[PDB]
């Protein structure tokens, strides 16, 4: 039953040989962690290479940088559809083997890593997912969800603040099926001197210190100990030698950089008694590693549980949430809400409009899992049950003041399956969580990032809290829909589009201050989903005011003033530029007519609006400075967002 | 020895100001008033008549929902912050904005709002004191010697940037830094053993200090001062809203609740009324004026020392007189001896010159270990303190940026620091705060585009350049070659009130600057690399795309068609130029094609009357060698020529 080093050395040589060929990538960390990986993957991991999508598989995340070949080696050796040729094309065009692992095509890659720290937070989100689905669907007689989450992490991950956010939260939530392995291979002394075990005990984790990461038996015992934990997530502190097996390179961290020379490879092969040439793996080694037969048996055993679940009360819901389809009754519920708003219009902040909408969505969607990062701006609904207080039926989480951690955990929840996460903070704090938002876009995960307090209209908190560049800065991120609704019906349509989206995350940009309703007609409702539409449509319009969010009501008031003077204006609302940009050419030119001027009005940095300037010309009115601490009314006067000032601008053209 | 009446003064100014503003939070000031009273009246070395006194202790309020605590302290000790100012809390143009802002309010050391960063700024200020004291003190004469204090709250501790800054402060042994934690009456989301965490960082921790017991507080601060090697965290148990019968344990109190607190705390004064005995206890002008006068004598003893002139120059924020000639010589050398290098390498070559001439420059990078931020004279603080002019911050991009803000505020130090451009997403708000605080920090950002190749989409910027151009008061330089890189760095170090981002390539680039007439216009942010009277179209480009534009123009030249080529190394500076110049560089009556390996939607602003189009990138990047990516994304002489050929 003992594991010969030969079997782990297969990882070391595939990693060395691949990086040498690519002249790019790093073999040090894979050489350091190969024995740990061998024990975990061959003695514990529950997985099926023939079905990387098996819903009860253990989840594995490689969070730490460089060392991508560790994961590709594991997937190849165990029999996933990742070939020796793919390994020979590590870091080349379109391959299954990019320099950093990418979720979505390579079989068995659970998340996209590269930026440090976020892999650990994604793993936290995956472990939370397992907890949530097991709670939702298991019964005393039948467990259909029951598995672990494993993550490998390094010193760089531990230095990153997002690791503090995610691991502090993992400890509070008691994610006992989360097991982390730290590659403790240390020049870090000059800048990294934390007592890491003490830090993790401070988070309420179980910590296993001083595990020899090159001793197969010690590693196995540590994993056994981790499995016995009923209450706390576990950190296994694995002492390793970076570049283990290389007499010349072992322990230098220069091996954490460049590939090995031809001569160093041969020297490593001598030191390790490895008899094989580049990319050659003997059949004996493949025989130990291949997990196809065992994995088929594991899934077949679990299928027995799924069959027992057939026809149970929550079976149809389970199938539906896993399929990612919306409930059949949602459309009718949404139309009823919109009809109610047309009948009895209200003047409310869009943060409140969003809360009213979530009452409708969450009643109808058991998969929705909300949250907020504070010490909850309208992210809760009447039926919210906070996981902080209650395990039973939990559908909401207060993340504390952890904006980046919240965003990266939600990426893990989205990847996990059966869950539609959304989570709120003030829009300025998108600066803290920015790269996790980008990652939701890159991984095509339709997370909803709810961002309140969207402009100088928030008033007295002042310039540190007032967004200026934020809305357009988020518009620049590929594959991210930025919705900035004007009123309760625009807010409903924006959320509908956001939850319907299969592959694109959204930002929901919401006001502090109350706004008068602007949508008047059922005809406008379908056009709101087109991202831009006419609030005022006059055949003899002389100019278009184009606005979003809180500026649409300002535009209407100005159009009212000009109406009195016998001058017709059009008013266009563009609640989502990204969506509007994809519409038909003819449609876009009906909303922003090409042969009359346009004035673009938005309380944000307005340079991007010149893209939409009609042939007839016009100008943009935005904000280019930081804000000020004052009541909202005084700020609107100071920055020129007044009926009088916008009228004076329009007057230049008509 | 301290009557509660004297700390209750902070409580009532805070309650009364927030009630009048109908905005703001009196709870935290009510909880921390006794801790602040001991600190400020028994320990803080300061001069209300000169908030810029070089050897003052620095105080930082990191925590939110507590602005009135700081305004009360400044007012009572005698700073130029009046009762009238306090009556205008949160009102337009007042000296008492809702969150403290550096620059106008006297005695406010940093701008705080977003949580966690105050702590990192304080770490930077304590690092600053250590650097200047190492540079200028001798065993016989201490010119710089003072403490750094920071108040912080639960939200600050939950933020990741607190982990980055406090981990590093422990490693660096900043023993003159003392932090106070408002551990007030949330285990559902915050259950850390905070003392154990801080001991794990190498801090000295004082637990269970009663925050309403004046004697216990003073004992704790004395204990912190005895620390020779570690920064100290003092854990203070407080009652939020302390003094209020209805609220004790962020909304302004009602008139009725104010009257109640007053009865409870035995405060018999009206709104904003402060009695003589309170001012007599608190006012610090006499003791402060003498503190400074004494020190200005130590300063005068320093007058004969070899490092005195330098000390005075860096505190003044003046550049050395020989710098201008050194830079010109460099530029003339490059025109005489062109080389094809990455701008990352050009930047390192420039720093050789700048750092040799400017001892105040303090570099750093965020890694385990291709920014090229070190120069041959680099001495890493991680290895030795004697002569240290560089720090490895570890994998701590946000903490590095926030610490650099603290170093810049501190004085006598010109920080710059490097990470990959994509990771500006991690440190983004600290970059914004450098802009808001008018601190001329240089944020050095390498690996600027899909040109970095194999590391792939998680590492390749797309939206980053334009996303940073949107930040108010931030100059984004994207130089094309060695001379543009030198001019960009020159402008960045000359800037008094505006931070810069230096955007640099991984991959090599051929020289584009040819003449001194061009050199003279690079500092205008945009200029013509090729200027032809018969030009049919302009290719407008930045950074690595300028050489592509030049190659395309040279191909058209062979067929008898002349093009203009404009290089725009800094859009923010170009935008400030005269109208005539901008419409000369981008000639208004011929089409333009904008070429840049970034999201290009902002370039429509510069489209000439004659029209044209943009060529940028709208998708994520990809893992492949750079040459293969340029073919897929269309950044080739062939494709750009095909676009130009639509117009000419």
């Amino acid at each position: 039953l003992s594991i010969p080093r030969e079997f782990s050395n297969a990882i070391r040589f595939l990693s060395i040989d691949a990086t040498l060929k690519a002249k790019s990538g790093h073999p040090g960390m894979p050489m350091g962690m190969a024995d740990i990986a061998t024990v975990l993957w061959t003695k514990f991991l529950k997985h099926n290479p023939n079905n990387p999508h098996w819903i009860n598989r253990d989840r594995f995340v490689l969070s730490n940088g460089h060392g991508s070949m560790l994961l590709y080696s594991l997937l190849h050796l165990t029999g996933y559809d990742l070939s020796i040729e793919d390994i020979k094309n590590f870091r080349q065009l379109h391959s299954k083997t990019p320099g950093h692992p990418e979720y979505g095509y390579t079989p068995g890659v659970e998340t996209t890593t590269g930026p440090l720290g976020q892999g650990v937070a994604n793993a936290v989100g995956m472990a939370l997912g397992e907890k949530l689905l097991s709670d939702r669907y298991n019964t005393p007689d039948l467990k259909v969800i029951d598995h672990h989450t494993y993550v490998f992490l390094g010193d760089g991950c531990l230095m990153e603040g997002v690791s503090h956010e995610a691991c502090s939260l993992a400890g509070t939530l008691g994610l006992n099926k989360l097991v982390a392995f730290w590659d403790d291979n240390n020049d870090t002394k000059g800048w990294f001197s934390d007592n890491t075990p003490e830090r993790f005990r401070a988070y309420g984790w179980h910590v296993i210190e001083n595990v020899d990461g090159h001793d197969f038996v010690a590693i196995e015992k540590a994993i056994n100990e981790a499995h016995s934990q009923q209450q706390k997530p576990t950190l296994i502190c694995c002492k390793t030698v970076i570049g283990f097996g290389s007499p010349e390179k072992a322990g230098t961290a220069s091996v954490h950089g460049s590939p090995l020379s031809d001569q160093e490879r041969a020297s490593a092969a001598k030191e390790l008694n490895w008899d094989y040439q580049a990319f050659e793996i003997p059949q004996d080694v493949y025989k130990y590693w291949d997990a196809r037969e065992k994995g088929q048996a594991l899934e077949a055993n679990w299928q027995g549980q799924r069959n027992l679940f057939k026809d149970s009360p929550k079976f149809d819901e389970f199938e539906r949430v896993l399929s990612k389809e919306l409930p059949v009754g949602l459309e009718s519920a949404i139309n009823d809400y919109i009809a109610s708003q047309l009948s009895n219009p209200v003047k409310v902040a869009t943060r409140k409009a969003s809360q009213m909408v979530l009452e409708v969505l969450c009643k109808n969607m058991p998969e929705m899992f909300g949250g907020s990062a504070d010490l909850s701006n309208n992210t809760n609904w009447s039926g919210s049950v906070w996981l902080n207080n209650t395990q039973e039926g939990a559908n909401y989480l207060s993340y504390g003041v952890r904006e980046f951690g919240m965003a990266a955990i939600m990426n893990g929840l989205s990847l996990y399956g059966g869950i539609k996460p959304y989570g709120g903070t003030f829009l300025v704090f998108s600066d803290y969580s920015r790269n996790a938002i980008r990652m939701s876009a890159l991984m095509k995960q339709p997370v909803v990032h709810v961002m309140s307090h969207d402009s100088i209209g928030l008033g007295e908190d002042g310039p540190t809290h007032q967004p200026i560049e934020h809305v357009p800065s988020l518009r620049l991120i590929p594959n991210l829909s930025v919705w900035r609704p004007a009123d309760t019906i625009e807010t409903m349509i924006a959320w509908k589009e956001a939850v319907k989206s299969k592959d694109t995350p959204s930002v929901m940009v919401l006001t502090r201050q109350n706004l008068m309703p602007v949508v008047q007609t059922q005809h406008q409702v379908a056009n709101i989903a087109r991202g831009g539409y006419l609030v005022k449509d006059n055949p003899d319009a002389k100019l278009t005011i184009v606005a979003t969010g809180s500026e649409v009501e300002l535009a209407v008031k100005v159009a009212n003033e000009f109406e009195k003077k016998g001058i017709k204006l059009n008013v266009a609302s563009i609640p989502c530029v990204e969506v509007f940009a994809t519409q038909a050419h003819e449609y876009k030119k009906t909303v922003i007519k090409d042969d009359i001027p346009a004035v673009f009005v938005e309380m944000a940095q307005p340079d991007m609006w010149y893209k939409y300037m009609p042939k007839a010309g016009g100008e943009v009115k935005g904000i280019y400075s930081f804000g000020e601490s004052a009541p909202a009314e005084d700020l609107f006067k100071r920055f020129g967002f007044t009926v009088e000032n916008i009228s004076n601008i329009v007057a230049k053209y008509v």
